C-alpha cells in the first residue's frame, strides 16, 4: 500500500486476560484516501506495548456504474387458455337473471371448488341458444359459464428492480486482522453501511457523475443473456407497460400459485359465440415492444473489534526502477524472525510508511516504492530498530538512451547564435534612428 | 425502542430466494446525498 493511516489509539482499554499475549478491545472512526484502481490500502493499529501490533488491507479492484435493487419481481410468460361448460335452460336451471355475483375461485358448477391453475380468471353468463337447433326444445335462452386462465407451461422467468439511478461504485475485499477474507460491493458512492463481522465501509468521492434516461435491468433465470430496457415497474402493472404480472416468489414463480402476484382488469381475450367462448389474449413480450438496447475517498467506522497481540533483522537485497509512475518501485527484502509479526515505517524513506508480515523463517516481501535517489535509512520494522541502507540508479520516465540521437539535433539547433545578433547591431542603429 | 420515531413504508430491501430470505436496503447516509457546505 502506498496511501497509509494509522488509527487513533487514544481509546484505550484491554484487559490483561493473558500475560504472554494481551488482549484489547477497542472502536472508532477513521478516514482513508481512496487509493487507485488496482491497488490496496492499509489500516494501522497500534498498542501502548512495543512488540505486537496489527494491520488490515482494504484492496480494490474496479470502478463502475450500477445501481440498488430497490425492489424485485418476478414475471412468468402469460397464456390465454379457457373452457366452457354449456347448460341450457330447465337443465342446468339456472337463474332467469344471471346472478350478478360470480364465486371466482371454487367454480360450483364443474367439480365444486378445487385449486384453480388460474390466477383468479373471471366469471360470467352469456346469451342463450334455445330451440331444435341446440336441441334441449326449451324456449327460453340458455346461460353459459367461462373460465380464463393465465398459464406458463415452459416459462422463462425474469426479475427486474427499477433504481432509476445510477452512481459510481467499486470492488471491495477485506482483510481482517485475525486473517479472515470476506468479499461484498459497497455503492460508496450513496452512504450506504453493509454489515459483516465487526467493520463497516461507506462512502466516497463521487469525483465524475452522469445522467441517464429511466432504465433498468433485465436478468433471465436459466440465464439467456442480459437485458435492457425502459422497465417500468410499480406496485401494480400500469398501462403499456413492460411488466405485468410480478410476481414475488421464484419457487412459486413457475406455476401461478402464490397470491401475491397481481392480474390485470380484464386482460385475458375471451370472446363468445353461440355455442361456446374462444381464447385470444392482448398481451404483450418483453421483447421488441419497447427496447431501447441490448447489452453486448472510501472510509470505514469502526465496531468492537477483536483484537489480539523479539530479534529481528532486515537484509535487503536489491531495487527496481520507477520515480513519478502511478504505481512505484518494487524493492525486496529478505528477513527472518523468531515470532510472527508486523512491520512499520522507515522514517528516512520519506515517501511512505510499512506495513509487513512474517513468518517465522527466512524469507522475503516485496514493497513498492518510488524516489528520486535511493536512501533507504531510518526503518524501525520489527523488535528492534535497525538502519540498513540501499544503492541504485532509478528508473524514471525519460527520453531514449539507446540511440542518443537527440544528441545529434542538440548540436545542429545551436547554430549562428552569435551571427543573428551580429546582423542585428548593425541593422539596430540603423533602425533606431 | 420509543414510539415516537416513525419508519418509512417499504423502506427495508427484504427479497426472497427458494429458500430463504437476504437483506438489503436503499437508504442514504446524511453525507454525500445532498450536501451544499462543509463548515471551517
Amino acid at each position: 500500500c502506498d496511501e497509509m493511516v494509522h488509527a487513533d489509539s487514544k481509546l484505550v482499554s484491554c484487559r490483561q486476560g493473558s500475560g504472554n499475549m494481551k488482549e484489547c478491545v477497542t472502536t472508532g472512526r477513521a478516514l482513508l484516501p481512496a487509493v487507485n484502481p488496482g491497488q490496496e490500502a492499509c489500516l494501522h493499529f497500534t498498542a501502548p506495548g512495543s512488540p505486537d501490533s496489527k494491520c488490515l488491507k482494504i484492496k480494490v479492484k474496479r470502478i463502475n456504474l450500477k445501481c440498488k435493487k430497490s425492489s424485485s419481481y418476478f414475471v412468468p410468460d402469460a397464456r390465454s387458455r379457457c373452457t366452457s361448460v354449456r347448460r341450457c335452460r330447465w337443465a342446468g336451471d339456472c337463474q332467469s337473471g344471471c346472478p350478478p355475483h360470480f364465486t371466482s375461485n371454487s367454480f360450483s358448477d364443474d367439480w365444486a371448488g378445487k385449486m384453480d391453475r388460474a390466477g383468479l380468471g373471471f366469471s360470467g353468463c352469456s346469451d342463450g341458444c334455445g330451440g331444435a337447433a341446440c336441441g334441449c326444445f326449451n324456449a327460453a335462452p340458455s346461460c353459459i359459464f367461462w373460465r380464463k386462465w393465465v398459464e406458463n407451461p415452459h416459462g422463462i422467468i425474469w426479475k427486474v428492480s427499477p433504481c432509476a439511478a445510477w452512481v459510481p461504485s467499486a470492488v471491495i475485499e477485506l482483510t481482517m486482522p485475525s486473517g479472515e477474507v470476506r468479499t461484498f460491493h459497497p455503492m460508496s458512492g450513496i452512504p450506504t453501511q453493509v454489515f459483516k463481522g465487526v467493520s463497516v465501509t461507506y462512502l466516497g468521492s463521487d469525483m465524475e457523475v452522469s445522467g441517464l434516461t429511466d432504465l433498468c435491468e433485465i436478468e433471465e433465470l436459466k440465464s439467456k443473456k442480459l437485458a435492457l430496457a425502459p422497465c417500468n415497474q410499480a406496485g401494480m402493472g400500469v398501462v403499456g407497460k413492460v411488466g405485468e404480472i410480478q410476481c414475488s416468489s421464484e419457487e412459486s414463480a413457475r406455476t401461478i400459485k402464490k397470491d401475491g402476484c397481481i392480474w390485470n382488469a380484464d386482460l385475458v381475450g375471451i370472446e363468445l359465440r353461440v355455442d361456446d367462448a374462444v381464447c385470444y389474449s392482448k398481451i404483450t413480450s418483453v421483447e421488441a415492444v419497447a427496447n431501447y438496447s441490448a447489452i453486448p475517498d472510501i472510509t470505514a467506522i469502526r465496531g468492537s473489534f477483536s483484537v489480539n497481540y523479539a530479534t529481528c533483522t532486515g537484509e535487503v537485497t536489491n531495487v527496481s526502477g520507477c520515480y513519478s509512475c502511478m504505481t512505484g518501485a518494487k524493492v525486496s527484502i529478505k528477513l527472518h524472525s523468531s515470532k510472527n509479526s508486523t512491520a512499520h515505517v522507515r522514517c528516512k524513506g520519506d515517501e511512505t510508511a510499512f506495513s509487513v508480515l512474517e513468518g517465522v523463517h527466512s524469507y522475503t516481501v516485496s514493497l513498492s516504492f518510488d524516489h528520486a535517489v535511493v536512501d533507504e535509512q531510518c526503518q524501525l520494522n520489527c523488535g528492534g530498530h535497525e538502519s540498513q541502507v540501499t544503492l541504485k540508479g532509478n528508473l524514471i520516465f525519460l527520453d531514449v538512451p539507446k540511440f542518443v540521437d537527440g544528441s545529434y539535433m542538440q548540436t545542429y539547433h545551436s547554430t549562428v547564435p552569435t551571427g543573428a545578433n551580429i546582423p542585428s547591431p548593425t541593422d539596430w542603429l540603423n533602425a533606431l534612428f
